[PDB]
Order: C-alpha cells, then structure tokens, then sequence
C-alpha cells in the first residue's frame, strides 16, 4: 500500500531498563512509527574503582533506547549527530532488509542527521548497533549498540500457541569494554576519542574484556537501581548482547518461556535454567515470579558477572511460600 | 497438601560418574528425597604434572554427586560443614525456586550444618552450586558445583511424546580451573585456602582456564575409569559445566536425542554430533551405542579437550557392524 | 543388503566456497559415493600482512571441499597421504559410526593411502577433520578440516514439512589459527611443520586465536571472490567450525530457516538474526534475497570479524525496494 496513508505515531524513548510505552496486542492497523535517537560521545564512570571510558550512546544511555513497534508496521527513525561530537556513526537494525540493515544509508558526520525508514517485516528482539565501515567493533564496544522489539501484531504465545501476557518488561543491555592498559595492567585515560583507536584496536583483539556490565556499568541494576516485581507477575526481560555470548540467568528463578536468539515466530524453550545469548543477538525471557526477596540477575559466567560486572538485581515483593523453599533446620553447630 | 503426610526415602549418593540408583518412571507418589552431603576441602593432584589445587567439595568429589528426584518430589538435603574445613559454604539449586536457590538459607560456617527443603516443580536436569556472597566464582571454580536431574513422574520422551529409557546413566562434570602463575607461567601452591583469594581473582579475570576437566582431574574418565557400554545399549550421558560454556561430543557416536539445556518438557534435539552446554546448565544427550571399541568423549574445543583436559573416554564391547564402517583398503603404500 | 550390487557414483570435488554438483531430491536409491582426497601440506598466506603458516589441508584448501550424499548412501574416500607431505594424518568425519569416526582406520604416514567406506545413517551437515592421536588440535587448527552434508532422501523441508529448495549453496568453513609469537607479540615462521610443535602447544593453549578467517584468509569472500546471489534466490550457506564456537550474521539479511547445529530431523529456527554454531559443529541457513547490493557475512563477534578475519561479502544483484527500507532524508545538515 502507500505508506503516506498510514497511520503515524511518535514515540518519546525512554532509558534502559525501562521501556516505552506500548500494546502487547496492536490496538491499530500498521502503523508508521517515529523514533528519534540523538547520538551523545560521553564520558562514562564504568566500574567502583572510577574506570572512566569514551562511549559512544545512542540517546545518552548504554545501552541504547528499546523500540518497540508490532509485525509490518514501519519504523522510521531521525538519527541526529550533533556539532558537539567528534566521530561519523550510523545505525544498523538486525529487524531490517538491505542495505547492511540501514548502515550503508545513515552515515551521519557530526553536524548532520537522517531519517531512514524501514519495514519490520520478522516478529522478535533484534539489535541495533552503529557500524561505520572499518570501525565496527570499535563503536559497538564502546556502547554503542541496544535492541528492537518487533511484536506480532497478536502479542507473544506459548509453545501450544496460547496466549503469553507480560505484566512488566525490562530490558538488560549487556556490554563488553575493552579498556587499554599500560604495562603493569592499569586502565588507561584519554581527553578525546580519537588517540584511544589503535590500543582500543590491541584491546579488543585480545578477545578479553576488561568489564562486562549491565546497563552501563558494574552494579547499575542494584541498590535504589534493582529491577522490581511482585510475587504473581509476569515480566518479560529483553536481554542483548551485540559483539559477544552471554548465559542469563535468574537466580532463585527460571525462564519459564525463553527465546534464547529473540524470534518469535519459535516455540519458546521451557523451563530453563540458563540460556546462550550468540553475540550479535537479543534474546527475551518470561518468568512468573513465585517468591519474594532478593534474586540476582546474571550472566551465569560467574567470573563475568561476579568480578566483571555482569550482574544485577530483582527486589520481589510478597508473600514467601513454605511448600516452594523452607529452611528445616537453620544453620547451627550441633 | 501437608509435606509430613508424605513418603520419606533416604538416600546415600555416590560418587561420579556413577549415579545413584533410581527409577526412571515413578513407583511411588510424590516424595520427600532426604539427601545429605558433607562438604570437604581437600588438596587435590588434577593434571599429569602433579599441580595442586585447594578443591572445594561436596561430598569429596569434583563434581558434587549426581540428585536424583521427580518432578513435584521435595528435596530434603542436610548440608554439613565440618570443623576440619576453613571456610563458608552453602548450596544453590538451580531446580529451586526462592532465597538465591537456597544460597540464602544454606551459609554453614565451619562446625554448622543446616537442612534445606525445596520442590522440585521443574522436569530437567540442573546445576547446583556453592555461591557464598563476595566468594561465589572462587568456590565455583574451586570444584563446589554438581548436579540435580529431575525427571518427569512419567520419564523420558522422545520429540513424537513416546518413551525414551536408559539403560545406563553417566555424569560428566566439566570443571574449569583457575590455577595462579608466578611471573613465567609455573602453577602456585598453598598451605590453606585463604591466602590464594586476590591471584584466584587475578587468575579468574583473564577468563582463560589453565585446566579444563572431567570428574576432576586430567583423564579421570580413561583407563581403569574408562565409562562402558556394549552394543545395543541406550546410555544417558548428564554433562554439567557451573561457570562456563562447553560443546560435547562422543568421537565415533552422536547424540540420539539431546537437551541440550536440559529441560524436559522440551522436546530433544535429534541426530547431534556436537551441542552446546552454556555455563551455568547442565545438558542431557542419549545415545545407543552401534559399534564397539574405544570412543572419546570430548569438549569439542580440541584445545580445551587434548591440551587442557577435558576428554574422557567410552570402552564399548560387542559386535563390530562393517555396513555401517569398513576400512575397504587398509593404510598402505602402492 | 550386498554392497557390490548398489549403483556406484564417482564426484570429482570442488574448492569451496563452491559444492560439487548433487540433487537435493535422491533421482536415485541408495548408492555407494566415491571421493577421492589428497592431503597437502603448503604454505599459505593467512592475512593482509603476509603472515604465512604451514598449513595443513585436505585436497588442498581451507577448509576442505564439501562433500554431499544422501541419507543412507555410503560415503567411500579415498585417502592420499603423498610422500612430499612430511607428517602423519587421518580423518574422523562426525557423520559416520565407529572407529573414532574413522580416524582409528585411516591413519596413512607420508607415501600411503587408505580406502574408507561409512554408511551415512543421519541426516545433517557435519564437520569431517583430521585427527592424530596426541597431534589432534594442531592438526585441525592448521586447517585439516571440512564438512560433508548428508541430504534427507527427500530434500530439506521447513517447520511445517513443506520443502524447502535452494538455487544456490555456499559452503563457508570458519578456520580459527594460533600462530605463535616471539616476546613482543610478531608472529614466527618455520620451514617445516614440525620444529613448530611446543609453540603451536603454547599458542593453542591461549584460547585466543590470533586469526580467524573464511575460506582460508582475511579477505578471502570478498572482491573477486565474494559470494554471489540475486534477488529472489533461495541460497543456503553451510558454515562450519571444527574447534572454536561462532555466530554467523548475515548484515543486511537473516537466516529464515537455520539449522544451528545442522541436523535435518529437527525443525529450523525461523527468522534468525545470529545464530550459534558450536565448535565441532556444522549449521546452515537459508535466506531468500529481497534486496539488491553488499551483504557482510560475519562472525558476530565483530572482533574476530573486522579485526581477526572472519567477515565475507555478498555482491547481490537485483531492484531495489523502497517499501522494505529507504533514506527518508539522506545525511545532511540542516
Ligand atoms: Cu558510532
Ligand atoms: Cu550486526
Ligand atoms: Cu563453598
Ligand atoms: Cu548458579
Ligand atoms: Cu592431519
Ligand atoms: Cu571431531
């Protein structure tokens, strides 16, 4: 049909973990869907010790904004590079069809913007990422990369085709950085990005990363920052990696329905403890939480998540189910 | 319904690769399984060269022993730290629901135990693992993880929902060790657990194991320990790894049918040469045998598996089949 | 059934990326196929930089040419180890039953050769590699290694049992090296593959490939030699991996139908942006072409793809359409 004649809707994104506002189910025919994302180069305080790193962002957060749109709408997205940045960037959706996913039609010098418009013809989580030519790993290691959430216009279902309804929805962003070192071993500094690039470049091809964090630094998913939930919820948690494998884990939980490389149009895999994300994917899992408390939140390589930063946090709120999980005999010396 | 209604059954585990016995199809109704196993940290030889390790055990062995219940099942465990040990320890279910899998209910210091009940509300096979808060992927990798299988009420199923029954059942535990370096590349040792922490750090973070092994130690599964079969017999193999990722494969054999995140509700990969187990799972493949002699059984990183550790091997007795393998002209000059 | 009444084919193999010619529908029962290969040692230049490592090949590339029967058929390899070559060598194909997959029957030192006959019961595509006994990850790691694709009788078929037909094939063998260094990290050369060895050893035992290509070498898909298609075209890409996991992505496209770990009885994962292949595996992914221009193919770890090698293109030739993406606005300022 003519696109002109379709609705269009604006959508104002909103940082990581949280999500835009959306309908599981669409309320609507297709839809032009119009999203705004301004590129920011910051710096960025990445760990406890005060490790600070050139990001490259997408609308000011690492990671970058989740869109959200259903099956054949349309996305069109302005990408803005201002003045007040140093680096050419451009934007690729793994949701898209040709021209290496929109990278080769929104190269953006800093002082320029573009709009590309893309048809979002496969329903599940995807990434997006910056890919300019011969700098690729560069800026996705430096954060520039988030995820996309393509819908089927009837909402999510069940390995028997039944609905699957999600109460809340989080997304986790999982980042490698690659921070130089000196000799000795300790990280480096830089005043502009661009001195970094061929230590950046002997970093990333020891295939070691320095940190490996959720939504942007070690423990930003924890404290007055954890994830929340009530006992009898369901919540969907979009997870992405675009460079490199993790293994989500719930502990204390489960994924009872996950898409460990994010399509729906696949039965989802029950029951799961633990799921391989490839690098380069999104993945999406549903879990119904059955106890309160504190659960973590990992990538279950637990020297990644433990000492590198990989993991954050749930604070579940209600009522604790004996027949589940009871201590008999409380730790004692006999 | 009221748990002290139900059956108790005891049972004394025994060590890896073997598994305690069991039945595939319940004969009973719901149980309490009351388990018990005593931690010890000991010094344990894991490679040919006689490097020594401070392992951290459940029940003296690396891996932790192979649970056997069924789905709706409670586990009742006794977890006992004795005083001969140094450190904290405690138990998380990956087949539990609730407190960290049970890590916040389970911290034993040295001269406690404690009792834990949780229900086993999820057909699969799972990790458990200690995870003391600050310390988890220290005693993870000191060897402090094993496994749990529960099986649906009604057993195994293939991909078509009809029966699939084992003749024989095998636990490999992969383990991934961390042993710290002086300046040109020896192994340390030490007197206690304790003075190692920040060089076990040190070691973790490079993300690189300096061992990779099966039940222990390099060839733990080989020769006079060697796992068996004959020809026509259905073997399960369960193949846990707590910390990191690993690729199974049976050198000369496949995977029949394969879970490879081993949960059951799920229907099983067919036909598989290799599988991948993400960190933090176990996995569950099932293979009938068809020739006899001599297989390895390997993480099919060959690296990981022939320099690092992680390669075991199968004695098959029986008949030799030449339609499906003949050497036609044997190696030879013309 | 007797042997020596089936029909007997003779393939004379092809270099990849290239398949020797096949019909995805068996025209014929059962056959005995006959393949020849001729192990060469050479030298081979790796990167841009002129890194040259003795390489280890079957027929003389990297990977090694894919074979392709149907399921059922016997696959019989001559096996030619020339008296030029220096070492020992074998082949253990995944795809057969017994004998370490016929590594245990085939070993032929230089001025040998062996006749190998298997019978092909499971459909899938699967790796074949050398495999020494105490020599196997650095054969397999200098590129002794290929994949043979077992066709069910009856063609591929997608999620529903409907068949799926591909125009073109692709056979993609992934290559992960380890060259050595001296101490400030240049890579070393040998006249011969054996004063090698320890280093290789040390390399290997990195876990850090300092290389990883397609086809062979850095840039090897690409120019010249980049993979071809038009719009419309079904194409299936084989890729395979024998050590070290990957995660193929085709940027720009998808995998509409994936076999990850490249078994035919299983369903296909849909939709895929990346998906896994596990060291030791072979997968493959069909794709139909909807728009015109370059494709990147990757590793979607974008390390190892832009800076360590494994990265090829498509040049795809066809219309362009605006309804599946166009610039709405082409990068300006305004
Ligand atoms: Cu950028
Ligand atoms: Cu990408
Ligand atoms: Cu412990
Ligand atoms: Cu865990
Ligand atoms: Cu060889
Ligand atoms: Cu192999």
């Amino acid at each position: 049909v003519d696109i002109s004649t379709l609705p269009r809707v604006k959508v104002d994104l909103v940082k990581p973990p949280f999500v835009h506002a959306h309908d599981q189910v669409a309320k609507t025919g297709p839809r032009v869907v119009e999203f705004t994302m301004t590129i920011e180069e910051k710096k960025l305080v990445i760990d406890r010790e005060g490790t600070e790193i050139h990001a490259m962002t997408f609308n000011g957060s690492v990671p970058g904004p989740l869109m959200v749109v259903h099956e054949n709408d349309y996305v069109e997205l302005r990408l803005i590079n201002p003045d007040t940045n140093t680096l050419l960037h451009n934007i690729d959706f793994h949701a898209a069809t040709g021209a290496l996913g929109g990278g080769a039609l929104t190269q953006v010098n800093p002082g320029e913007e573009t709009t590309l418009r893309f048809k979002a013809t496969k329903p599940g989580v995807f990434v997006y990422h910056c890919a300019p030519e011969g700098m690729v790993p560069w800026h996705v290691t430096s954060g520039m990369n988030g995820a996309i959430m393509v819908l089927p216009r009837d909402g999510l279902k069940d390995e028997k085709g039944q609905p699957l309804t999600y109460d809340k929805i989080y997304y986790v962003g999982e980042q490698d950085f690659y921070v130089p070192k000196d000799e000795a071993g300790n990280y480096k500094k830089y005043e502009t990005p661009g001195e970094a690039y061929e230590d950046a470049v002997k970093a990333m091809r020891t295939l070691t990363p320095t940190h490996i964090v959720f939504n942007g630094a070690v423990g930003a998913l924890t404290g007055d920052h954890a994830l929340t939930a009530a006992v009898g919820e369901r919540v969907l948690v979009v997870h992405s990696q675009a460079n490199r494998d993790t293994r989500p884990h719930l502990i204390g939980g489960h994924g009872d329905y996950v898409w460990a490389t994010g399509k729906f149009r696949n039965p989802p895999d029950l029951d799961q403890e633990t799921w391989l994300i490839p690098g380069g994917t999104a993945g999406a899992a549903f879990y119904t939480f059955r106890q309160p408390g504190v659960y973590a939140y990992v990538n279950h390589n637990l020297i990644e998540a433990f000492e590198l930063g990989a993991a954050g946090h749930f604070k579940v709120t209600g009522e604790w189910n004996d027949d589940l999980m009871t201590s008999v005999v409380k730790p004692a010396s006999m």
